[PDB]
């Protein structure tokens, strides 16, 4: 069996009978973060050790631990207790969100801020929000929630149509203290409501519709094998799903003749960070990392057939651990299956007299989350040319505010008196390349314009030019637009049959990086989404461009502290990791629920082939 | 009636009788275009008159003319002799294409440099290709093409895998006069097959792929009226075609409850270039602009159900005239149908206990055109949240030459002894634009960053700016990736409910645009592709950014001469150019035959509708 497949349920449970056996998980304890480790570099030839990595919480205040256990021999490889007042908090616990509303139910303070909006507490929604690292020195070392409140009229009501500013709580979610409670001054809470499944809002549901019917009489095109490996139209991956990372790919793989060429070691979206740019102190604090944080894998949906993910639909269960290590499953929580992806090449010859025309199609891997108001679509695309895609699609409910009555230059008004903090939401890919094996390097393109005069009389002539990165010093680029930048990663051992290096190209959307003030927390805290391209030399322990325990940890962790080792990248086993985001300046479209919008990068192969690999695609029907 | 119907034969056939009668049409007389006028400002109530332009070449060398016919009234309207050495001549005559082969065969010096490369005449094939304008001062007011050379070795082989270099011809087609042969020395002739039918080398073909199949059990939610008229979800428009620009799309309009609102008047690729950047004297002067000197609409394939459109497919056949006035349709040169575009709008809200998911389409609306080598697809999409969407698709064989020994700064290897030169694909949407009515504005927005500091102590807060652009002389723009600027295109005379302008934001791809030195031929003719974006008051006779007569025309009409008006655009009639592009370094993913690659751009609501508009769709199945 793959050492790649999919955690067990069986598997889930030896590790808590592990922990448990060894003391490690008393009633006071919780598993904040669970997860199957991939195999170090050089083992498929070695017996199999299953291990699993597990963030340990402690309710009672005691210091948490981080364990790795072996599921395949039933011990405990190590245990460390953490100081996280040096390395971070952990993880945000699911039974942690609904303390922050019960503690602020009871506060004198919140109360009395409540009564003088005349808001009944019975109705007031808190979202429990991240901390983050400020000026508060009292909070380095403990656990901090903080607050925002939400007024629902109703069970069904959306809350996030009634923002209550001016009103910002701190609490500590293990003492069960509340620590501030801030009140600037009143603002009126917006009293239109966001319901939109009420018929009064929607108006009739229109009828114009027919249906899209989408089948596969024979069957998809791909197949899978031991739980997680596809195989499809030439491609050889396997599908992983972590309780952070979400979907991970592995060994992505082309079948080019007689070779199985790989391209990319692992693929996945390493962190995702939400910083608000309200400088209003009720909000200025405000940084989602719904990755690093708050584990967007654990809040996958289950996918509806039909709606969700439309056609012929072969569907993922993964398995996760809940607080207390016992196996819970995502029903459907990952989609996979193919697309018509319209012309794929195309040429009606005057002179040879034939026309040839010939489809595309792309392989689709896909789950959603949700967190709090937001909800995430990822989607990794696999095209039969052999280029490689991914597109995040964001939507949900936009997060509120009021709307000051004198306008904002940092804020929208979606409704009478409802703002929307402007904010981004910015992706890190993190590419483990393997371009035909190990052996890589990253080459920046710029396309170089020439000046007309001598070798160039009729000033027509363009080119481009190729900058090897070979020390990570060298490594941390910036987007060019204007001079249509790319990162080509190629294997100089590896030659096509042009004595060319094989390659891929990145093409970046070239969106806006992070826009805070270099000098700020959340551009020390993530600093890796202030530029658009990072190398590393590969090593086992840097997995997330912002660290292991992102949680009010304090800035510098993650890339910056990697990059700083300086070392070669130039022929040697490297990744890749792509910051891209959406910059949301939210409009009135987006109220009360949000049309998709995306934003993304794709890889496609730049003399990887000896030609088009897609000269064996038949002819459709 | 609709005045904005597709022409039919008849009127075509009318057209040519009137001017017959004329005495404009004789024996000698070749209409090189002809199209439908667009109604005038404030016509509608007035009574139909359609009217048709036609360009008349003259065979015998008399000077051409350029004519207006009034089809309902019998009669022409205007009739004015051209000085084409000053205004340009008329675009390029399907019959004039095969007069450059057909003459180079019997000329002494072409015959000489075949013989010096031991080849075959009867098995050379020359492209024949526009001329542009250079230092060549014979050919001033005269109708010019040039020839390059490739080798077809039989009936079905493919001659763009065996290009002659060092060579190159240029041909009088009125006269019938080969006016130069250059030949700068032999190159190999590359030997290696291109032929992407042939077994031997594709292999086997793929088993793999299975059905994948695409039906409307019900038919499609689009109604087509008029001919031409096309109502869907809310959207409403009529879908011209012109031979100079294909499909063109008339009366964008959203249905916002009662009322009929207007966003795009008119939609068009008003015009294209392809720059090559090889400053080899055998292709530095090689440029086309595909829609003002060949008429992409013209050689308009016709699109085969389940290979080219897929789905449940509604086809329109345009009319267009062939050379003498008679009319020629384009049987299925236009796929009209609608296709599933994933999720729409998605939360599942944890307060409410609501879970939502709504699925999203698109009406697609192409034609595929192919001129030499080439072969270029043009798809507009509506999509039900209000986004308006234009992608180019770009295939076919590249074109080649020989690859230098020593290598080279601007061609790429293909193939053993293969080349492709560098060069770039670059488009012009015209957009005439009536959001909400025709008084309109342009703003330019871009990103504004913040420093920390007083209002601002924790670094968090960014913003953004418009900058309103009054004058035709200050709406000359460009790209800015990294400060996500955009433009938006409002109504100050309509507002939301939230009393702000509605409007509509156009997001660029930020590709390089025209890399051309600025002294040089092709930067002052194809003046329009250096910058990103224009705008423009609207007048009846601007309708192309490179003027009525491109081909061998120099600089001096078109978008800067437009300009130079300096007309008030704040709150007026205005017209939005925008450009952009494909720059191609070719691959050898791209030989034999190339994958398509994309470019376009996209407008989505900005404040236009008092909330989404898309509240009203209803769960899927
Ligand atoms: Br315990
Ligand atoms: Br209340
Ligand atoms: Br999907
Ligand atoms: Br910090
Ligand atoms: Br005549
Ligand atoms: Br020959
Ligand atoms: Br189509
Ligand atoms: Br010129
Ligand atoms: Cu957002
Ligand atoms: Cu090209
Ligand atoms: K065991
Ligand atoms: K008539
Ligand atoms: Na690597
Ligand atoms: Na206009």
């Amino acid at each position: 069996a793959s050492p790649f497949r999919l955690a067990s349920a069986g598997e889930i449970s030896e590790v808590q009978g592990i922990l448990r056996t060894a003391g490690l998980l008393g009633p006071e304890k919780r598993i904040a973060y669970l997860g199957v480790l991939d195999p170090a570099r050089g083992a498929g030839s070695e017996a199999e050790d299953r291990r699993f990595r597990v963030f340990i919480h402690d309710v009672s205040g005691a210091r948490p631990q981080e364990v790795t256990v072996s599921v395949t021999n039933g011990t405990v490889i190590s245990a460390v207790e953490l100081d996280t007042a040096a390395t971070g908090e952990l993880p945000v616990l699911e039974e942690e969100f609904e303390v922050v509303e019960q503690l602020l139910a009871t506060d004198e303070r919140w109360l009395k801020a409540l009564a003088a909006r005349n808001l009944d507490v019975s109705k007031v929604r808190v979202a429990p929000l991240s901390a983050g690292v400020f000026e508060y020195a009292e909070e380095r070392g403990r656990r901090i929630l903080r607050g925002l409140a939400f007024v629902q009229d109703f069970p069904e009501d959306s809350a996030w149509a009634h923002p209550v500013d001016g009103l910002v709580a701190y609490v500590d979610v293990v003492s069960k203290e509340v620590t501030r409670v801030i009140d600037t001054g009143v603002f009126p809470v917006p009293a239109e409501h966001g319901n939109y499944t009420d018929p009064e809002l929607t108006g009739p549901l229109r009828t114009t519709q027919k249906p899209i019917s989408i089948t596969q009489p024979e069957g998809p095109s791909f197949t899978v094998t031991g739980g997680n490996h596809i195989e499809w139209e030439k491609w050889s991956l396997d599908v992983g799903f972590d309780v952070r990372e979400g979907v991970v790919l592995h060994n992505i793989a082309f079948r080019d003749g007689d070779r199985l060429r790989p391209i990319i070691n692992r693929a996945s979206i390493a962190e995702m960070v939400v910083p608000y740019g309200d400088p209003s102190p009720i909000r200025s604090w405000q940084n989602y990392f719904d990755t690093g944080e708050y584990l967007v894998g654990q809040y996958a949906n289950s996918l509806e057939l039909g709606c969700d993910c439309l056609g012929d639909i072969t569907y993922l269960s993964p398995v996760i651990s809940d607080a207390f290590g016992n196996p819970r499953e995502i029903r459907n929580g990952i989609c996979m299956h193919e697309e018509d992806w319209g012309i794929l090449a195309k040429h009606s010859d005057l002179w040879s007299g034939i026309n040839y025309t010939r489809r595309n199609r792309r392989m689709v891997i896909s789950f959603f989350t949700t967190i709090g108001n937001y909800d995430y679509g990822f989607y990794w695309y696999l095209y039969l040319d052999g280029t490689i895609e991914f597109e995040a699609k964001a939507t949900g409910v936009v997060f509120t505010s009021a709307f000051p009555e004198g306008g904002s230059d940092n804020i929208s008004q979606l409704a009478p008196g409802l703002g929307a903090p402007f904010h981004q939401h910015i992706f890190s890919a993190r590419l483990d390349m393997a371009i035909d094996g190990f052996t890589n390097r990253v080459e920046e393109e710029d396309v170089v314009r020439q000046t007309m005069g001598p070798g160039n009389e009729r000033g027509n002539a363009f080119s481009r030019k190729r900058t090897v990165l070979t020390r990570e010093s060298e490594a941390v680029r910036e987007a060019d637009a204007r001079t249509g930048r790319t990162w080509i990663i190629s294997n100089p051992e590896s030659k096509n049959r042009l004595n060319e290096p094989v390659g891929y190209k990145l093409h970046a959307h070239n969106q806006p990086t992070l826009l805070a003030d270099p000098g700020s927390s959340i551009a020390r805290r993530a600093a890796f989404a202030t530029k658009d391209l990072w190398v590393t030399r590969y090593a086992d322990d840097e997995r997330y461009p912002t660290g292991d325990f992102v949680n009010q940890h304090s800035g510098g962790a993650g890339l910056p502290s990697y990059i700083a080792q300086d070392r070669d990248i130039d022929g040697q086993d490297i990744v890749v990791w792509h910051t891209f985001g959406l910059t949301h300046f939210p409009r009135v479209e987006d109220w009360p629920i949000m049309p998709v919008d995306t934003v993304g990068f794709k890889l496609r192969p730049e003399g990887f082939f000896d030609r088009s690999p897609v000269l064996d695609v038949p002819a459709n029907p």
